[PDB]
C-alpha cells in the first residue's frame, strides 16, 4: 500500500513533459487564449486494474501548480476498474489540461496495464502459497515505476539492480566451470549480506547446488515431473523458484506444488497497456 | 542514431542497472583474458536498434569490439537460431551490461516487428502506415526510429511539430473555417495543420487544410468523403485499427492510416546471450 | 516560458556565477532583515523575458518577491529612468545574483527592441519579420521568444522542423522538380518543404512548393517574380537586410522578410539595480 | 597563447548540437544518401580578427570523429583575417559537412566577434601602459568562452565570478552605509588569499578608501579632471580602474593617465560577431 | 577483490577536477608551455597499504588521454607500503601533470588512509576467523570508494545501502512491540530476496530472534561473558555479529570466540589519510 | 562567519540521499505507516563543536518538506557541546525522520568533526594575532563544506582552488630558474586581480621574493632560529606564512612570532569526525 514519493519521479516526468512539448502547443495556445477554468473527467475505456494515479496528477501539478482534482468514488491505486468508470475529475486552466493530457495518460495506461496483467497472472496462478515475482526484463530508465505496478497488481519484486542479490546465471556458472566453486566464490566475495541465487537446468546440479547451501535455486524451464523430483531432491535445504515459457496460459500448472515462488518476464516487457479517456471537457 | 542523441539515454539506464557493483559478476572475477559471447535471436521478427546495443557495450567499456559475420543490419529480417552478433572483451563487461543492451533491442526490435506485420497484413503499398505520440516515456526517439525501421513512417514528434485541431478545438471556437483560420493566424506559414472530422458536413467545410483525418468512419463514408474532398487535402485513417481490421483500407485512395499500438501496445521481441567462451 | 522550459539553463548560469560562494557579498552579511531593490531601465526599448529575470531569484532563493507598481509586462515599452521591478528578500539572495538575471533582461530585452525597431522601419504589416537559426548557441528557446515578444515572428526552430533546401541541395540532385520530389519522398505529408532560390527561371520551376525564398534578389526582379510564382506558394525575401535597407520591401505582396541580425548582431539593452535599502 | 582543452567545452557544444539536430537533418539527409567523401571550404567574409577555430573544429569532431581538417595558411586564433580569406577547408562525409556547419559558424563568427572588438579597443586607446579588460556582463553559459576571446583580442580577463574576488559594489557599501567599515568587514571574512576592489562615485570615498588600503580602486564614471585629481590622491597606495561610457569612441580620453587598467562590459555583451562564408562544396 | 571500473567511477573524478580548476590553472600555465613533457615520481612518505592506484591514474587521464605511467615495482592496490617507496611515474605533458595532481593525490591519500586502518583492525583482532566489516557511517557520496578501501584492506561490506538488506534496529522492534512478530512482518514484506539483521541488547531477545530464524542476529554492546552465554544460546541457528566501542585497542577482546564477524563504523569515518608526494619533476629526453 | 545557502548544497544532498535509497527503506516502510507523527531528539554523545546543523535540517527537508524542527537551546553552529546534549528535537512523518538521519548525521559528524580539530589548534596555538588556515588537501566533492566547518571552528580559508590564487612551489622556480624572473611572470600572465603567493626553502629566496613585492612569502618548513631571521629579513613588506610539519602538539612553537598565520593540511584530511545519535523516538499526540 506504499504509493510514489514525488522526490523519487519528480525528475522523470519532467523530462516527458520536455519531450512532449519542446517550444510551446500551438495546437492549444491557439484556440485558449483565456486560461479559463475547466473540468475534464478522466474515464476508464477498459476493464483492468488502477495504478499510477498518483503520478498521472503530479503530471498535471508540474506543469502548473494551480491544478486541482475531484475524485468522487475515491478511487485509488489497485482498485479494480471497468469501463466506463469516472476516475477522476480534472479542474484548472484549459491549457494546462489540454497540453500534458497526453504525457499523464502515457503513463496512467502504461502503469494500469502492467498491473492489470499481474493480476490477471495471479488470480490464473490459483495457488496463493506460490507468488508471483517480477524481473530486470523492464522498458529501460523506467524500472522504479514498472516494479512499483507489479506490486500494485498483487505480485512482488525481485532484486532491482545488479547490487541487489548476487544471481548466478548460466554464464556466469560456465565461466567458473564448477557451481559448487562458483557459489564458494560468490559467498567469498560478500559474505553474509548478500542473498545468492542460482539457475539450474538439470536435477543433478540443483543436487549440488543445494549442497552448497545456496538461498535460492532456480529451476529454468523445467518440466512437471522434474520439478516434483527436484523438490525432494533439495529437499528445503533452499528455496524454489519456477521461470521460463511462464504466460497467461501455462502458470496454472504449477498450482499444488511445493515450490515458493514463479517469476516472469513479460509482466514488465510484453504487457498491453490499459485504456483511459479523456473527454467531457466543459468551462465551470 | 547518433551516439549524440542516445548517449545521455544509455548512460542512465547503466546507471539503473548498476548502483553500486555487479556483485554477482565480480565475484567470479578471474585472472582470464577476454571471453566472446553469441547474441542469438530466439524468435521470428525484425531486427531494430543494433547499434544502440552495441553501444550500451561500449559506454560502460570502450575496449569491448563486435565480430558481426552474417552481416546483420538493421531491418533484416531474423528467424529463431540466428546469430545476430558476437561480442568480445573482458568478461565482466559483457556480463554486466548484457540485460540493459537486450532490453533495448529486445524492445525496439518488438516495435519494428509489429509494424512490419502491419505493413505487411496492409497489402497496399501506395498507403502508409504512421505512428503516434501513443508512447512509453522518454522513449520517444528510439520508439520512432524502431517503426520507420519496421516500415512506417513518422508523425509529428511532439506538440510544437505541427498544429493538429481535434474535436475539443473546434467545439471551442465553433465553427471548422474559423479554427483553421485562427491556426494559420497564430503560426507563421511553416506548420503543416491536420483537423480531426467525424462527419461528411465538416470534412468538406475544411479542404485549404493540409491533412483531413477521417477519425473512425464507416468504409461507405470513407469512399463518399475521399471523393468529396477531392483530392484538395490529403485523407488519414484513424480509431478501431487493430492487425485484423488494417486490411479493410486496401484498395482506397487514403494517403495513410495510422495507430498508436505499434509504440504502446508491442510485445517485445526476444533475443538472448548464449554461447560465453574464453579466448585463446 | 514555463519554468520546465527554462529552469536548467538558468541553474546553470547561477552555478556559472558563483563557484565557491559570494565572498563579496558575504563578507558584509549582517544581522538585518530583507531589503527592497528596486530595476531601473536605463535605456529605451522593449521589455522581454521579465518572467526570466524573477525566475533567477526565485532559483537562488524561495522566498523572495516582487512588488511590480507599474504593472510592467513583457513587450511594453521602457524609457530612461522607468522603475520596472522592487525586488524583495535576503540581502545575499539579491545583490548574488542580480548580475545573472540582469544578464539575461538585458540579453532578451535587447533583441524585442531591435526586432521591433526592423518591425516599425518595415513599415507594411502585411509584411512579416521572421528570425533564424542564427542564434548564440544554447539560448536559441529564450532568443525566439524575445523576437515574438518584439513584434517578429518564428521560422523553423531546427533542421528537424521544415525541410528548407538551399543552393547546394539543389545543385548535389541537379534539378528543382526532381529535388522537391525527393525531400516530399523522404517525409511525410507532414513537413513544409521551402526553396532558395537565386534566379527567376528556377522560381517558375518550383511552384507546388509551399515556401519560395527570394535570396538577395533586386526590387525590379522581385516585382517580377512575385506574378510569376502567381501566389502558387509564399515569397519570402532574404539577404542584404540591416535596419536601413529593410523598408524597400514596404508595397510589396511578398509574405515575409527574414534576418540573421535579429538574433546574432543584437546590442543588448541596458538596466540597472539601484536603490537598495533594508525594509522596516 | 592558451587554447580550450576538449574537457572544457566538449559538454557546451553537444548540447548545441542536440540544440540544432532535435531528431535528424531531413534536408540533408534527402539529398545525400551517399556518405560521399568531400571538401568544404571556410572564407572570411569580413575584416577582423580569428577567435575559436578549435572550438569550430570540435564541433565537426564531436558529430563525425572521421572528419578531417587541411589548414593551407597555418592560420591560428589571434592571427587577423581581411575577406576572402582561406581559414580552413574541413574534409569528411557530405552529411557531417553539411549538417553541423551552422552550430560550428555560430560560434566562430560570435567568438571571432568578441576578439576583433577587443582589439579594436585596444589599438582605439593607443596607450598600452594601460589594459583593457573585460567583465562578468555576459551572454549566459558561455562565459568561458567569451573571456577566451577577449584575450585572443589583447585584452585581459577580471574576475571570472564571485568566488574569484572580493569586489565592492555601490549597493555593498550602502549596504554597511561607510566605506571604511565595509572593506574592514570583507578583509576580516577572506583574510589573505582575496583581492579587494571597490567602486567608487567620488573624490571623498576613494581617499577614504585608498586609507583603508584597498587593492583596486574603481573610478566609476568620473570626469577626466577628477580622474587626474583621484591619482594623486589616491598616491599609488592602491590600483586604479577607470570604467563606465567606455565605447569604441570614448576610450582615447584615458591615453596617457597614470591608470592601470580601463574596462568594459560592451566587449562582451554588446559585440557584433564577425561574419564567416560556406562555400566551395565538391566531391574529392 | 576487484578493481573499480571507471564506468562506476569516472562522473565523480570529473566533478572533483571541475571543483579545483574553475577557470584554469593560473600558476601552472604561467610558467609552462603545452608542447614540453616530463615525468613525475609518485612517492609514499608513510607506512602502511596502498588502495585506489587506479584511481590516482584514471584522474590523470580524464584530464589528458596522451598521460601515461610506468610501474618499477608493479605496485598494486593492497600492497604494503613504507616511507620512501616508488610507487609509480607518471609522465606527459607538464601541465597536465602538474594541474590534475592534487586531486588525484587527495584520493589516493583519502583510500589508502582506509585501508591501513582497517588492516590495522584486522592485525589486531588476531582471530581470523573473525571478519571485520564496516558500515554505513561514511563521508558522504563516496561510499562506493571507501567500501572498496575495506576490501583492499582485509575487510567487508555491510549492506550498502536501506535497500540491500533490513535491519531491525531497537526502535523498529519496539514499534510492533515483538520480535517473532517484526522478523514475520518484514520477511512477510520482502519476502525472499532480502537478508535479515536483528539488533538484540538482550540474552533474552536473542534466543526469541534465533527461534524465528533470522539469518544475522547482532549482539549490540554486549559483555563478553554474555556474548559467551549467547553463542551458545543461539546455538548456530543464525550469524553472531558484535558492535559497539570496537576501536583499535578493544578489539583484541573479541579474538577466541564463535561469533562470525565484528563490525565498526570509525574505519570509514574516523581514518588518518595516508601521505603520499609527488616529487622528482624533470623534462624528458 | 555565514551559513550555506540551500542553493549551494541542494544537489549535493540530494545525490547523498539517492546513494543511501536506491529502491526504498525495507526496514522502516516494513514497520511504519505513513499516517503517523512522531518526535526524535539528536543528541551529543561527545565534546566538541557543533558545525553544518542547517545542513542536517536540509537533508530532511529535501526528503520531506512537511518536516519541522524543535530547537530547545538556541543552538547553532560554532556553539560548543559536551555529552548529552539536546540540540535539536526533529518532528514529522516517522518514515521521513528514520531513512533520512543515517545522511543527515553523516553530514553533522563529519563537518563537526573539522571543526572541533580547526578549535583544537586553535586553543593550542594560543598566539591569536597568528591565524590557523587550511588547505585544498580535503576529502574530494566536498570541499565547499570542509572549509565551511573549518570556518566555525576558529579558522580561516586559503584558496579553494588553482584559479583562485597564483601560487608559486620550488617547481615553478626551479623551471624559470629565478624567483625575481617567476613572480613577474606570473603578474604579467594575470596582472592585477590575482594574490601572488611564494614557496621558500632559504633566507636568501625569501630576500629576493619579498624584494619583488609579492603578497605572501611561504615559509616551508623552516627552523624557529631562521624563521626569526626571516621575518626581519622579510621586513614586513609581504606576509609570512609557516608549513610543514605542523600537527596538534607542533603548532605551540609559533606562539610568539611575528608569522601572520600558519597552515594545516590534517584538518580537512585527518579529522576524527564527531558522535551524535538519534534516540528518543516517540509518538505525537
Amino acid at each position: 500500500s506504499t504509493d510514489l514519493t514525488p522526490f523519487q519521479i519528480d525528475d522523470t516526468l519532467k523530462a516527458a513533459l520536455r519531450e512532449d512539448v519542446h517550444s510551446e502547443d500551438y495546437s492549444t495556445n491557439a484556440i485558449f487564449d483565456h486560461h479559463g477554468q475547466a473540468k475534464v473527467s478522466l474515464f476508464a475505456k477498459e476493464a483492468g486494474v488502477l495504478a499510477g494515479l498518483t503520478v498521472f496528477q503530479r503530471v498535471f501539478t508540474l506543469f502548473d501548480a494551480e491544478v486541482t482534482f475531484q475524485n468522487p468514488h475515491q478511487f485509488k491505486d489497485g482498485d479494480r476498474l471497468t469501463s466506463g468508470d469516472l476516475v477522476l475529475e480534472i479542474i484548472g486552466s484549459v491549457r494546462s489540461l489540454l497540453t500534458c493530457e497526453r504525457v499523464a495518460l502515457n503513463f496512467l495506461q502504461h502503469l494500469s496495464g502492467i498491473a492489470s496483467m499481474t493480476a490477471a497472472y495471479v488470480e490464473a496462478l490459483g495457488d496463493d502459497r506460490i507468488k508471483v515475482f517480477d524481473t530486470r526484463k523492464t522498458t529501460p530508465n523506467l524500472r522504479l515505476f514498472e516494479k512499483y505496478a507489479v506490486r500494485v497488481g498483487g505480485g512482488y519484486n525481485h532484486r532491482f539492480n545488479l547490487s541487489d542479490a548476487i544471481m548466478l546465471k548460466d554464464n556466469h556458472i560456465a565461466a567458473v566451470g564448477s557451481v559448487q566453486k562458483a557459489i564458494a566464490q560468490a559467498r567469498a566475495y560478500a559474505p553474509f549480506v548478500k542473498m545468492v541465487e542460482v539457475e539450474v537446468e538439470s536435477l543433478a546440479a540443483a543436487e549440488e547446488a543445494a549442497a552448497a547451501g545456496v538461498d535460492i535455486i532456480m529451476l529454468d524451464n523445467m518440466s512437471l515431473e522434474q520439478i516434483e523430483q527436484a523438490i525432494t531432491l533439495i529437499a528445503g535445504r533452499s528455496r524454489i523458484e519456477c521461470s521460463g515459457n511462464i504466460d497467461m496460459t501455462t502458470i496454472s500448472r504449477f498450482r499444488g506444488l511445493a515450490i515458493d515462488y514463479v517469476s516472469s518476464g513479460s509482466l514488465t516487457h510484453s504487457a498491453k497497456s490499459l485504456d483511459f479517456s479523456m473527454k467531457g471537457l466543459t468551462y465551470l
